[PDB]
């Protein structure tokens, strides 16, 4: 069985780079704390005990309010009067650094104004190993360079607005199946531990880890570790991924929290790099914790060094001060668990004062504008046989497909979006927000047609083919809407347990499009979906005149789409994944059956880096629509490629901050009423063992503490660490590349030039994306696009050196409009 | 068994009043025609033989195009690029003569532009005897005065636009059950003849006939006779309703067409006063006709006098010239039967040249504006506890109910509107048109909220009550949409065979409303329906803060409603019928079982005039909302009632004329150069053998015994005491009393008042009050105006069966003026007038 080697001690923060000031302030405040106050920072107060999906008790004597952590990566979850933004996959489709940023900002502002201190997003894990993985749509793209950039921009947006962002899920949680034992049992499978992602060192550095190096370097304050194991060690106590990869090599200065139910030990996790336990209990409302009381005790009894808990508290405080959250603090002014104005202050046991729990704060501002725009700028025009844009003069418009219309239960009428009814604008699970409203395609397209005095109708029953066929024969244009949905594993829709059972359109989508196209010579297909779908049965139908994929556009869906169809917005989006002929063409199959008895199922990432386009190119398969493909209402020309060659070894000792006293200092204070199921830092009595309640307390302790886990002496700095996102020399710019880009068509719009390299050698992908931008050009206008290649951009990870190395194989650079349309290419000069 | 007494001969046209010129022109052309050409004018060509739901072959030698007759009373049926107007019952709710006229004008422009010569509407039959009758919504109100005025204004708008209007269904077709034999057999009922409406002579004159007198007087070109019998004689060969009441008494100068499949004899119908056979065959596509060839023969063999057939042709041509159809003539430029651009000229058999059958002519102009305005002005505010208008500042709006949402099959996705899915904007059967689009309440209300940056959702599944209650608890206002549908008898939705099985909200509507009201303290109910519904379980709920009835509003439904809810339009509409506590409170039960063995079911109208509010008042029952009830966003005051007495005809007809000549049987044999299209109905004979050309098993059997006395009498006739003018003796229209009252807007917002003038005619078997006059008046805050109207001799009379005339009885009469049939604060005794 795959094995995860140890890396100890857990590196301590050191004020690195842009962290120096936040770090000095965190040290100054943590220095004043008692041990039980530190422990309060590291541990949630129990599932649904307070307002937010995760919440710590804070440090009231020092005026630090409890930290409120709230889903989702696309808008506030479980709340009211908030916006519902387009999914991460749509931000990937925009290929637009500035939009990613502005979406981050607009979400940070909403969260901040609810009294939320930490946003649980954005996501870049799952990266997207498998096209049918249930949560890829929360993240960005199976491409690491595209994902890493947009992930970093999103983070900076949220954090510049004064909310800690949480880069999640770290790492390799690439499928929903078997991700949690209790979940897998509810679906009929008996496993003793969760799915183990088993991945080699080179692949993890070149693909899954790379967007997290970008997040760290961009200054992300939190990381959320994952439910899966990596080589049979749990994500939230994996010393290799946490202490070595994230903290020693990438130099992360912030804090690591567990996923909810992903904390599996007290001492083991603390020593392997975890900093925060969420939601704080061992199972939801168990009234027990692996930390809380247990972490106070582990420090009192000598097993967890004081320097390790000090370091947790300094990381947590430093991320809070880094975004300036102290200056924007207010208790959460809503409840995730009820919409009532009044309620008991502690929801789960219904205890504490009966008081106001929701203030109905409308934090939407004018955010509907960025959502509408982002929706339009993420709508990929995959095919257009001169059918779009529409003019508004079409005499009779047939809107066809349940995906055009309303969810009959209301836009929020499925808990956590857990259905596929009506237009698909948000997929399902925790990566969700309550819509303030939802503009459907039916609404916006019929309003547009009426403004021109046209005739128009929507048929929204996908088995009503007789009515579809009759109307399509009468119509000047048929706009056919289809979808494919997926979501987090705890919800099953039509037997899709989170992951998609297939890549085929839901609700009779293929047959609907064939019924329309059999009867109407101007059939235009609009897809809303979490990822790619199979189009092979109808994409090349002679009456199918255009095809668009619009992802998961959030609240302004119909308007984002009408802006594109009627030419208010010239589509610039490009596909952020591959559209293959068959599911087999993508390989990377999900693990769907037990393969290790009743132990943890083993998910070997045996393809290595060869996922999505890298896998199609390696198998010489031709996609229907390649990664990077999207059309425009204008045309662009790329020409004139020019290339130009451009001109600490040890840590400190681990510090301790403040002092630890006797057990008796940490016994529950006498005047305090203990709320049921609430997790506290205190001890029932000075008897450690009886106050822990742990059946293993004090047994074999030293043989269960890996070697070096309590070593607070100076440590070596790794060859590939010593910076933020890795050694600074990785970011030296070595080669400058330029091209001329001209709009040669008749409509202003955006080009997305893409620069790929070929690093060379028998095991390397033929091409890999490195740079891109999205550039606005009026008709006939030209611009020079210039970009640089870093040392990292030209390197491979060398497992023998434990470092990035520029290999001796000759390298090439390619520039064009997609991963398959690269008319400009050159040999790169040798650089090192 | 009820018996219908004979009345013969069938009165001939005479150029009465405003028909002088059209009759002279009709005479001049019919005088030039051959027998088979005259026959062509009277008989349709066969079910789906040509473009229109009914179509005659015309007179091509004289350049007279075939007459294209097309449904419906609310918009062109079976066509394309036309509008869908609100139903006639919304017109009633507006109480607005001007909107009734403008609706008729916009419909007539559309019909004319499609090359249609005759619109098959409007409808004042069914008047509305039973609140559950399947077609009352096509008409206006169970009140004759309200219906008659709006019927007449509708016909004038249509005719002034150059299209013949058809006042239908004449008469007493008050329910759908048992209306047609083969239809009843499809529902499992074996009957040998159609339901017989049996009604006394006073009742028919005071109620059902009265809007037909207004139609005739307003110059209606055509009348369509009905499927039912009246006292066991079929509507389309009832000499008493046709010869006596319509043609002799009301003085009708135009033509009577059959309902489709309501023609039941050749000789008997022609002599009893039918003028046109639709769709022209005996049963659809039977390639046999009671007229056509049979009528040509019936004249050749001496059974039907030439003067009768000539009078048919003259009535049909006079109606055509009276509206100026000859100046607008074009063949119909669409087909009712396919939407294809090209097809065979003769649809049913797929024969004749292969050519253009559809030109896709966009006839809508800007008619969406009148539709939108009329929907708003027909929205009755029944309850408002200071909940409406909405301001736009509501923070979270819950739109609740399937009736707010789209039909998942598309707005036209149920053939002839034969389902109740999504928002109910049009009821079912032939009284329908294809929507060009349909704006739902969901669309219009969500757009309004988003304009204000509010939050808003629609839940459109009526059994998703868990989602409904959760949202309602979070809402600032809950707008709950409910409906009740019905339609023509040939369609059954959920076991409702045209007529409604009950007056209860469909699709779980009472449970929806209670699930919302149990949870929002600001629940507003919007009803779309064909007629009244039972509101007793929730109307008085403390959390139901407003209730509106919006009828069947046609294509702008959701915008019409938003106009009212957000106060762009102050609702002025008034209930055109009563909202009772129970179904029993209305009495007048439908006949739903065979009550005459396998013979014609018998429908005795034994309540006499006491239908709708007249029945509630007779029984001293309190409606929830009475006839004439509607609220406003302002208040009005009535004062200063005053009454002022004012200072206020051949006795024989001419002999029946003949125009042109009839020749030998050999003049009328099939022309030799002509391909006879299958199923097509022709006026021609196979051979000079009359008997064998007719193919009638009863040809020449006991002929004289089956020709009623007087039936061939072409000599001068007495003018009836109640006849001699248009819609009856012109003395009935003398104005005898002027009434005036001052109406003031005493509130803070402009609005329309609908003053209502009722009379009490006195006497032990008379309704306590009956409506006579009304108008709709726009007043600014504080503004006053003097509303002045006049009572005519007719208005003050009762029908005296012994005199056969209208009489002002000697019981003392009273005038009452106010805002509804129960809110009448002003009263005045009337002085004796005669
Ligand atoms: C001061 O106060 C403190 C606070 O109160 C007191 O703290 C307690 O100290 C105890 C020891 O005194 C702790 O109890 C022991 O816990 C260990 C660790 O369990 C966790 O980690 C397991 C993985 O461990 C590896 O990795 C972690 C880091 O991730 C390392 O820290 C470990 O050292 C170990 O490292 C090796 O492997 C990695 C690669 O993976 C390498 O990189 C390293 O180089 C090393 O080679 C993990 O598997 C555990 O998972 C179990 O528990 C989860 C529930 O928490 C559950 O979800 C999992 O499914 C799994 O369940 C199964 O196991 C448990 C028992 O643990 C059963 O209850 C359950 O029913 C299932 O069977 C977990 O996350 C733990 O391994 C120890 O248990 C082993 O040893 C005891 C005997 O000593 C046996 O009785 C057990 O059966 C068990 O035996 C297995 O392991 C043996 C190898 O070790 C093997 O020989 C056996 O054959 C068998 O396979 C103890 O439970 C306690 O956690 C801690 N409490 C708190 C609150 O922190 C403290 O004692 C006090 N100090 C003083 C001085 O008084
Ligand atoms: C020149 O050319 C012409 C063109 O070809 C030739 O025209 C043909 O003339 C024939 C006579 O020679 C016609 O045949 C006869 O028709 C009659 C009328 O039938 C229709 O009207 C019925 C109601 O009648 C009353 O009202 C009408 C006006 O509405 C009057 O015109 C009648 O005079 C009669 O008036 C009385 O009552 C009213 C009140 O209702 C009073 O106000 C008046 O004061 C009078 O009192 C009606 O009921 C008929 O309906 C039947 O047929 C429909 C299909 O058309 C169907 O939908 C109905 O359900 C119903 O079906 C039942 O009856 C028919 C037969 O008629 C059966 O086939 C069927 O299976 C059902 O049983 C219709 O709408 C008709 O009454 C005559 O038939 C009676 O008498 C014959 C024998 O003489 C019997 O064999 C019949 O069974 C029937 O008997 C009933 O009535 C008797 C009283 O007379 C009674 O004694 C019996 O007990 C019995 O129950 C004839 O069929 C033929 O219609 C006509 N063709 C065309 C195309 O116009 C003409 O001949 C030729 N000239 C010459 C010289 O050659
Ligand atoms: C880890 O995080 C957790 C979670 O955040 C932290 O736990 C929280 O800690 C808070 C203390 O920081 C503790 O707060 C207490 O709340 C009690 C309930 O307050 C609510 O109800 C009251 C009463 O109806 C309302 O007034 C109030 O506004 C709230 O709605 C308060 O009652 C406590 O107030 C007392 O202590 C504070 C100072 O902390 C005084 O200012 C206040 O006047 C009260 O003082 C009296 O009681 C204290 C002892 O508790 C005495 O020392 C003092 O002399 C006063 O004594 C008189 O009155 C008491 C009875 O009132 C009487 O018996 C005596 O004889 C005298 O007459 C305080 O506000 C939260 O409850 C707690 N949360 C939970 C879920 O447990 C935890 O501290 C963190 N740990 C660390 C190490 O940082
Ligand atoms: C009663 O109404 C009936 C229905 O309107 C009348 O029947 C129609 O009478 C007309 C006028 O006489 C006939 O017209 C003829 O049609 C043929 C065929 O026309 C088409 O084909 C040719 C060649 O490809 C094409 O060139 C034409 O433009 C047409 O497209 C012509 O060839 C003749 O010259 C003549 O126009 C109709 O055919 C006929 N219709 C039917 C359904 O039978 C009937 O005349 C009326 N009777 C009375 C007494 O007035
Ligand atoms: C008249 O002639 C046609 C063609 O021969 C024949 O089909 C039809 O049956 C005849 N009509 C009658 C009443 O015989
Ligand atoms: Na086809
Ligand atoms: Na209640």
């Amino acid at each position: 069985l795959a094995f995860s080697p140890p890396f100890y001690p857990s590196p301590w923060a050191n004020g690195q780079g842009e962290w120096a000031e936040a770090y000095q302030r965190a040290v100054a405040i943590v220095s004043q704390m008692t041990l039980d106050e530190k422990v309060n920072l590291t541990t949630g107060t129990g599932w649904e005990l307070e307002k937010c999906v995760g919440q710590t008790g804070g440090v009231p004597r020092l005026n630090i309010g409890g930290m409120c952590l709230q889903d989702s990566p696309l808008g506030i979850r479980d709340s009211d009067y908030n916006s519902a933004f387009p999914a991460g996959v749509n931000v990937a489709a925009t290929w637009d650094k500035n939009l990613a940023y502005l979406r981050g900002q607009a979400m940070g502002q909403e969260f901040s104004d609810k009294g939320i201190d930490v946003q649980l997003g954005p996501a870049a894990g799952p990266l997207g190993r498998s096209p049918d993985g249930g949560r890829n749509w929360e993240g960005f793209s199976p491409d690491p360079a595209l994902t890493g950039v947009l992930f970093a921009e999103t983070i900076k947006g949220i954090q510049d607005a004064g909310v800690v962002a949480t880069a999640k899920h770290y790492i390799l949680n690439e499928q929903e199946h078997f991700r949690q034992v209790a979940e897998a049992a509810g679906y009929g499978f008996n496993i003793s531990d969760t799915i183990s992602s088993n991945v080699d060192d080179k692949t993890i550095h070149e693909m899954y880890l790379w967007p997290f190096a970008d997040a760290v370097r961009a200054g992300v304050g939190a990381i959320m570790c994952s439910y899966n194991q990596i080589n049979n060690s749990y994500g939230c106590q994996n010393s290799y991924t946490l202490n070595k990869l994230l903290k020693a090599e990438l130099g992360f200065q912030g804090f690591v929290m567990s996923d909810w139910g992903a904390h599996h030990s007290g001492v083991g996790s603390a020593l392997a790099g975890l900093d925060m336990s969420m939601p704080g209990d061992i199972t939801f409302d168990s009234a027990t914790s692996f930390w809380g009381t247990n972490l106070t005790i582990a420090v009192l009894n000598g097993t967890v060094p004081q320097w390790r808990v000090d370091d947790m508290a300094v990381r947590i405080m430093a991320a809070y001060y880094k975004v300036g959250r102290d200056r924007l603090y207010q208790p959460p002014n809503f409840s995730s668990w009820t919409r009532d104005e009044y309620g008991f202050k502690y929801f789960y046991p219904q205890e504490g004062p009966y008081e106001k729990v929701n203030h109905f704060v409308n934090v939407q501002r004018n955010h509907s504008e960025v959502i509408r725009k982002l929706g339009a700028d993420s709508t990929v025009l995959l095919k257009n046989n001169n059918a779009l844009p529409l003019t508004g003069k079409e005499r009779k418009v047939a809107i066809l497909g349940e995906d055009a219309g309303s969810n009959s239960y209301g836009a929020n009428g499925c808990s956590d979006r857990g259905c596929d009814n009506g237009t698909l604008a948000m997929a399902w699970g925790s990566g969700t927000a309550e819509f303030p409203y939802l503009v459907t395609p039916e609404q916006a397209i019929q309003a547009e047609v009426l403004k021109h005095k046209g005739s128009v109708y929507a048929i929204t029953d996908n088995w009503a083919l007789s009515q579809v066929e009759t109307l399509a024969k009468q119509a000047s244009v048929s706009l056919v809407f289809v979808n494919s949905d997926a979501g987090e594993g705890y919800i099953s829709v039509d037997g899709n347990e989170g992951d998609r059972n297939n890549l085929t359109l839901w609700k009779n989508g293929d047959n609907l499009i064939k019924a329309a196209a059999n009867n109407c010579n101007n059939t235009i297909v609009v897809i809303h979906s979490v990822g790619p779908v199979l189009v092979d049965e109808w994409y090349d139908h002679p009456n199918v005149t255009a095809i668009l994929w619009a992802g998961l556009p959030g609240q302004e869906s119909g308007n984002s789409l009408a802006d594109v169809l009627y030419g208010r917005v010239n589509p610039g989006a490009k596909s952020p994944f591959t559209w293959g002929k068959t599911r087999e063409a993508y390989g990377d199959y999900l693990v769907r059956e037990l393969n290790n008895g009743n132990g943890a199922p083993q998910d070997d990432f045996s393809e290595g880096v060869f996922i999505d386009y890298r896998g199609f190119d390696k198998r010489n398969e031709t996609p229907i629509y390649e990664f990077g493909h999207g059309l425009s209402y204008t045309t662009f020309n790329y020409s004139g490629l020019h290339i130009q060659v451009l001109n600490a070894t040890e840590t400190g000792a681990a510090p301790t901050f403040g002092q630890v006293g006797n057990a008796s200092d940490y016994v529950y204070p006498e005047g305090l009423t203990r709320i049921s199921k609430f997790i506290y830092p205190w001890l029932n009595s000075t008897d450690l063992k009886a106050s822990s309640g742990d059946p293993y307390y004090g047994v074999d302790t030293a043989e269960h503490v890996p070697e070096g886990a309590t070593d607070g002496s100076p440590q070596p700095v790794l060859p590939a660490g010593g910076g933020s996102g890795g050694n600074p020399r990785l970011y030296d710019e070595l080669i400058r590349v330029s091209v001329t880009v001209k709009n040669t068509g008749r409509v202003a719009g955006d080009a997305v030039p893409q620069l790929y390299v070929s690093l060379g050698g028998p095991n390397e992908p033929k091409v890999v994306l490195r740079k891109f931008d999205r550039l606005t050009l009026k008709p006939s206008e030209e611009t020079v696009w210039t970009t640089t290649l870093t040392r990292r951009d030209l390197s491979n990870w060398d497992v023998a050196a434990q470092d990035w190395v520029i290999t001796s194989y000759p390298k090439k650079v390619h520039v064009g409009s997609s991963s398959r349309q690269l008319p400009l290419h050159a040999a790169l000069p040798k650089v090192q």
